[PDB]
C-alpha cells in the first residue's frame, strides 16, 4: 500500500515505554508540550487583539495542529506547502494560511479544493498574474481565498520591496471577485535566533516600521489592511507588542531546539522554552580506548542542519559528564567525551534536535508520550505513549 | 488510510510523464546515466579478477534499482546499512543481502533472521560475543543460518575492533556456534572517500590494505579462514580491488553522483569519474532582479545541504549565460543567487539540481522518478519510464 516500510509501519503503540519503540523514533512530551502551549497563552494575554496562528510546519501533524488549537484558543494554523494544508484540512483543522506563494496551477488546485470543502483558506502572493491564476481557479470551484501580499521586511526571500508594490497588488485583488485583499504578511526570519534581546527587539523594530509604511500606503490609497502576519517564536514579544501586527506565527515554541535554546531574553534566562521534542536512539556501539558510544540515530533521523543535536540535563545525571554528538554518517551518531562510564551498549538516549521542523521531517509517526512528574529532563525511565500519530504532511514539500 | 504521510501514498509522477508533468520537488533519476556508471564500473573491475562488486543500497533505498544495478553489473548481492535496507531488498526479490553494520535490538535481529528464513542469503558484521550469540540465538529459533564478518576499524574510527587479536577471538567464538559462520571481515574507511588525488587516496588506503591484511594474517595463523575481506566505497575501489587482499567492494555512490564525488581526481587526468543521474527537480516560485535572485520550491526537506550546496548543471549556464549558486532559504524555499547581462529564468521554470551529497537527500523522498532523455542537464526532453517506491526510506530502524 504505502511507497515505505516506515510509514506503513508505526514505531510504537498505545501503552508502550520508551524500551518498546523501534528506534531511532521521534518523541512528543506532551507534558512539556502543554506547558509550552500555556506559556505562549500567558505571554499572548499581555498582548489582546493579537491573535496566534502557530506554524503547522514544526510538526506536520493534524492531532497536535488540534491541540494547539485547543490550549491556545486559537482558530487557525499556518503552513509552508500545499501538503501541510492537506494535511491539517483531512484531520478537521479547517482555518488555514498558506504563509507562502504557490505558483504551479496543481498545487493552486489542492488549495482551491479544500476551500470548497468548507475550509477557510488564506494565501500569500507578490505577482499579479499569480494572483489571477489564484483567483481564476478559485472561481472554478466556486470557492473565495483570501489573499495577502507578502512584503519583504529584510530577509530577502521572497515579497515585494516597497510599500508602492503592497497598494499596487492590493489594487489588482479589488476587481477580482473570488479573491479578497487581506493585508499582509511580514515575515523576517532571519532575527529569530538573534542571540541579544535588545538586538532583537531593535531589528524587530524596523519590520515594524517597514509593516507600518505598508499599512500607511495602503489607508493614504483609500485601502483597508485588515491582518498584518509575521514574527515567529524568537520575535513574536516584539511583533505583538507593536500594535501593527494583527497576527503571530511562531511554530517552534511548542518543542524548542538546541539554536532556540540559545536565546537570550530580557530576564535573567537563557532559551525561552521547554524541549519537548525528542529523537529516541539506542546506542549500537561503545570503545572505551576513544571517547566513544556510537547510537543509531546518523543524519537521517537526526538534521544537523543548525549544529548538532544535544544530550539533556539527566544524561550528565548518573553518567558524570556531558558528552558530544558528532556525525558518523548515515545511520551512525559518535558520543565523544571532552574518566567515568560510558553508556553501555543497548542503553535508549533522548537527542535534542539541533533544528526541529527538518528532524521532525526524517519521520512518519510521532510518538506523543508522558513521563511518572518531579523529574530531570531528557531520561528515557518511567514513559507511557499516550498515542502514536501519523506525520500525513512529512516530505520534500509538495 | 494508505500511509502514515500523504507523499506516501500519493505518487509524484506516473509513466509516459514528461518532466513538466512531475509534482515539485522531486527525486528524478536518469536511467541513461545511471546505466552508463553501472556500465563503467563493471569496466574498471574486469580489470580486477576475483573481486566481486556488492553495491550499497543505502545510497538508493530501492529494490528496483538494486534489481538493476545487480543485472548490469552481472553482481550478486548488496550491501544494507539497517535492518529496514534488507526488508525493502528482501520484499522486491534482491535475496543475497550483507548487513554491512551492527544490528544490537532484539527486534531488528528477528526481521533480518526472518529474511534469512524466508530464503535470503544473509551476511551481518559484529565486534561483541554477546551479540554475537544474540546472532546466533535468533538464527536458530527460526532453523536458518548467518553469515558474520568481524567489523574492524581501519582508520575511520566510527565501529568495528582495534587489532587483529580481537578479530582472532571473536571468529574463534562465531567458529563454536551452531547456526552462525564466520565469513572474515569489513574493514571500511569511509574518512578516505572524498580525498581528492588519486597517489593521496592510494597512499592511504594502502595503510587500510595492510591493517586488513594483518588480520587475515592472524586468522591465518590462528588456522582459521578470512573467506571475504569486504570493504571500501565509490572512492577508493580501484585500490582494494587492486590490493589482492580485499575480496569485496562496497561501492554505493558510485551509480548517482553529487557535487563531492564529482571533485575527486582520476588516474586518466580527469575530475569526477561519474556522470550525475540523481537530481532534485524544482520550481521557481519566485524571482527578484536587482536581488539578482530566482527562489526555488526546494529548501532544507528537498535537499540535504549536510556536505555542501546543490549545484546547478552547465545547462543552466547554456541557457541563462552564467552558473547560479544556491543557498538555503529556509525549510521550503531554495535561493539561487548571481556570482555579466543579467538573465534570470522565469516564474513556473524547471530546473535540476545536482545534490551536495546523494544518500541523504535520496531518503528525503518517498518516490523515485525513473525517466531518460532523448538523444547535461536540461528538463526538456524526458519520458517517465518509472515510478518506484523508495520502500527504504526513513530514519534507520
Ligand atoms: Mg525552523
Ligand atoms: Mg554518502
Amino acid at each position: 500500500c504505502a511507497a515505505t516500510i516506515s510509514a506503513s509501519r508505526a514505531p510504537a503503540h498505545l501503552g508502550d515505554a520508551l524500551h518498546d519503540v523501534d528506534t531511532p523514533a521521534l518523541i512528543l512530551d506532551l507534558d512539556a508540550f502543554d506547558r509550552n502551549c500555556e506559556k505562549l497563552k500567558g505571554v499572548m494575554a499581555g498582548f489582546p487583539g493579537v491573535a496566534v496562528r502557530p506554524h503547522a510546519k514544526a510538526h506536520k501533524c493534524a492531532e497536535v495542529a488540534r491541540r494547539q488549537l485547543q490550549l491556545l484558543g486559537a482558530k487557525g494554523v499556518c503552513c509552508q506547502k500545499v501538503i501541510e494544508a492537506e494535511a491539517m484540512a483531512e484531520g478537521g483543522v479547517s482555518d488555514l494560511l498558506l504563509s507562502n506563494e504557490v505558483i504551479a496551477p496543481r498545487k493552486i488546485d489542492r488549495l482551491v479544493g479544500l476551500a470548497a470543502a468548507g475550509a477557510r483558506v488564506g494565501v500569500c502572493y507578490e505577482r499579479e498574474d499569480n494572483l489571477r491564476q489564484l483567483n481564476a481557479a478559485a472561481a472554478a470551484r466556486g470557492t473565495h481565498l483570501d489573499v495577502l501580499v507578502e512584503l519583504n521586511v529584510g530577509q530577502d526571500r521572497c515579497g515585494v520591496n516597497s510599500a508602492d508594490e503592497v497598494v499596487q497588488l492590493a489594487r489588482a485583488a479589488a476587481g477580482l471577485d473570488n479573491v479578497r485583499f487581506a493585508g499582509i504578511q511580514a515575515y523576517h526570519g532571519g532575527l529569530q535566533h538573534v542571540r541579544d534581546p535588545r538586538d532583537r527587539a531593535q531589528r524587530v523594530g524596523q519590520v515594524v516600521g517597514r509593516a507600518r509604511a505598508a499599512v500607511d500606503a495602503l489607508k493614504a490609497a483609500g485601502l483597508p489592511c485588515d491582518t498584518v502576519t509575521g514574527g515567529g517564536t524568537g520575535t513574536y514579544r516584539v511583533e505583538a507588542a507593536s500594535g501593527v501586527f494583527t497576527e503571530v506565527q511562531p511554530g517552534s515554541f511548542a518543542f524548542s531546539d538546541a539554536d532556540y535554546a540559545r536565546n537570550l531574553q530580557e530576564d535573567g534566562g537563557v532559551g525561552e522554552w521547554e524541549q519537548s521534542l525528542w529523537v529516541l536512539t539506542q546506542v549500537m556501539s561503545v570503545t572505551p580506548a576513544r571517547g566513544l558510544a556510537v547510537v543509531d540515530a546518523g543524519t537521517k533521523a537526526v538534521s544537523l542542519d543548525s549544529g548538532p543535536p544535544r544530550l539533556p540535563p539527566a544524561f550528565e545525571a548518573a553518567y558524570g559528564t556531558m558528552m558530544e554528538y558528532g556525525s558518523g554518517g548515515d545511520e551512525h551518531g559518535k558520543l565523544m567525551w571532552p574518566p567515568m562510564s560510558l553508556p553501555e551498549v543497548g542503553s535508549l538516549l533522548l537527542l535534542q534536535p539541533g533544528h526541529c521542523d527538518p528532524t521532525v521531517n526524517l519521520y512518519d509517526w510521532l510518538v506523543a508520550a508522558r513521563r511518572q512528574g518531579g523529574q530531570q529532563q531528557g531520561g528515557v525511565d518511567g514513559w507511557r505513549v499516550e498515542a502514536v500519530w501519523p506525520i500525513r504532511g512529512r516530505g520534500p514539500g509538495q
